[PDB]
């Protein structure tokens, strides 16, 4: 499964996520598209969903 | 403090330094240049210095504390 | 101490070479059992040491 | 080179495997003219080699 | 210059040398730490590393020059 | 015979001793009742008895 769509899970919502992170709900689209999230969002990332996911799991080839 | 530098003094040389992260010379001077290394070279560093520089001093805007 | 010897302690470490070379810290195990690295990882050895370990120091037989 | 061979090597020379297994010299000498090490040597070998000799190179009979 | 670091290196890592030694890891970390091995394993790693450290370079205060 | 004896029986005296090694007296008993001197002094020993006992002697296990 994607990391980004386990964050969701953990969330509940595109607009819960987004403002749990103070970024715009296009940025987390931004970021499935991409398939990148920004490493300097994966320990906030890690945070706000409680350890459902991890750097790792978000950013392999950063940490 | 410059991470970047005390990495460039470990391996001796900005050449041995791009020589054993495999990337080209220039990729290091221009990270030099605008304070910043790729995420996704931390670890590199990290290693190929033996630890003299860790990932938080690279990225503090990366990695934990 | 031998060539393999003091590249490892160029970098620190064994670790710290392997990375710089991109193979597994086995490798580097495996080359100082040998008593000798393969002659295509010589000239790679020779940058990442910042000169300190050159290729003929490394394979006398190959590099003179 | 078999494996004793290069365990030796790994180590640098005879006394210096010797003294990692807390052996005598003349015990490795014995192992390389019998043409094979101890089974209960082995994980020994395989620690001080620093995972360069395994059990299995050194023992096929025994480790696979 | 940290002689046990030099000896670890000649080892390979601090597992195979605790191997060689026949002591804990935590052992030659704890000496590393305080920067002293015992005086009575000073000959045992000389003789490990194959005298690539010697015991007057592990314990100057022990060893005659 | 007990390699310290010999140290004593060249210096003549525990008080020479000690003061020929800048330790205190105490040291010395200490050392006998251990049964060590420490490794750091051998060499020490070894000189202001001028070679009567050497380190190997006072210290097989380091020696
Ligand atoms: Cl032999
Ligand atoms: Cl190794």
């Amino acid at each position: 499964m994607n990391a980004i769509d386990i964050a969701i899970n953990k969330l509940g919502s595109v607009s819960a996520l987004a403002a749990s992170l103070g970024v715009r709900q296009s940025a987390i689209s931004n970021w499935r598209a991409r398939g990148r999230v920004p490493a300097e969002r994966c320990i906030d990332i890690e945070r706000v969903t409680n350890g459902a996911v991890i750097c790792r799991e978000l950013r392999p080839d950063v940490f």
